């Protein structure tokens, strides 16, 4: 089997994206964040308490023929930009883009952090990390992949983020139409929990490239590129006013900037980031200063390449036996 949905952006900055998701029986339509960096998929419910839900979406399980209540188990998570959510769990059928999961375990919010309150396009989330990271308790619980793996024709899932523009999740199978040259494999690390890899060096802008080890996780749930220090340092050293800003929380530009363009390798390959997926906008409206795309990762405690970097890409999520990443242009 394969699957194959597009993935919209959920403002004019790629913020994040949304991949409609369809669950229960009648289907009930969710726009779910997909996220390689998290193992859990929850859902805005009608149980989730009224005060914290606002514009969302809600999957109702009473509504729904195919969905049995998980007896016992809960659910709680915290991400690395701090929002959280709990609650119970279902079983239901879960379908995306053609490709459908019975007994999907779907984890019903009783609360969320007020990040998610606030963010009235984004109805959950959809895990695609290792499922050794997944929260229910006291049984842990298997990701849409993992359950979807056995039946796909090739136990892959692909990203092809757009730049200000929709993309593609597809599921078991790679589009050999959609990216340019070849695909370039890399080493995987699944002791995290996460994608995690290496990357073999970085430019900045028509500079040389610096060989040098950078370890770090593919991760579609983080909007920015979060690299060490030294390498964040030299990129924003080439940009005229560029400054790291306490008040702010990272590196802000001149609006009036032109960016320059980032390279990162993978193996003996590079993909280019245009200057201007790098630009997050002003700060707040109306002001000069604009917020960069590439911040540094000191005190995250981990690499994270996140939307900016991986929608310069097309990227194979490989979960063979031996899991493994793969990055072309396009």
């Amino acid at each position: 089997s394969t699957g194959s949905a597009t993935t919209t952006p959920i403002d004019s900055l790629d913020d994040a994206y949304i991949t409609p998701v369809q669950i229960g029986t009648p289907a009930q339509t969710l726009n779910l964040d997909f996220d390689t960096g998290s193992s859990d998929l929850w859902v805005f419910s009608s149980e989730t308490t009224a005060s914290e839900v606002d514009g969302q979406t809600i999957y109702t399980p009473s509504k729904s023929t195919t969905a049995k209540l998980l007896s016992g188990a809960t659910w709680s998570i915290s991400y690395g930009d701090g929002s959280s959510s709990s609650g119970d769990v279902y079983t239901d059928t879960v379908s995306v883009g053609g490709l459908t999961v019975t007994g999907q375990a779907v984890e019903s919010a009783k609360k969320v952090s007020s990040s998610f309150t606030e963010d009235s396009t984004i109805d959950g989330l959809l895990g695609l990390a290792f499922s050794t990271l997944n929260t229910v308790s006291p049984t842990q619980q298997k990701t849409f992949f993992d359950n979807a793996k056995a039946s796909l024709d090739s136990p892959v899932f692909t990203a092809d983020l757009g730049y200000h523009a929709p993309g593609t999740y597809n599921f078991g199978f790679i589009d050999t139409t959609a990216y340019t040259g070849s695909i370039t494999y890399t080493a995987v690390s699944t002791k995290q929990g996460f994608w995690e890899w290496t990357s073999t060096g970085y430019a900045v802008g028509s500079g040389t490239f610096k060989s040098t080890s950078i370890d770090g996780i593919a991760d579609t749930g983080t909007t920015l590129l979060y690299l060490p220090a030294t390498v964040v340092s030299a990129y924003w050293a080439q940009v005229s006013g560029a400054k790291s800003s306490s008040s702010v929380g990272g590196y802000v530009f001149p609006c009036s900037a032109t960016l320059p363009s980032f390279t990162f390798g993978v193996g003996s390959a590079r993909i280019v980031i245009p200057g201007d997926y790098i630009d997050f906008g002003p700060i707040s409206t109306g002001s000069s200063s604009c917020f960069g795309g590439i911040q540094s990762s000191a005190g995250i405690g981990i690499n994270i390449f996140g939307d900016v970097a991986l929608k310069a890409a097309f990227v194979v999520f490989n979960g063979a036996t031996t899991p493994t990443l793969g990055f072309a242009s396009k």
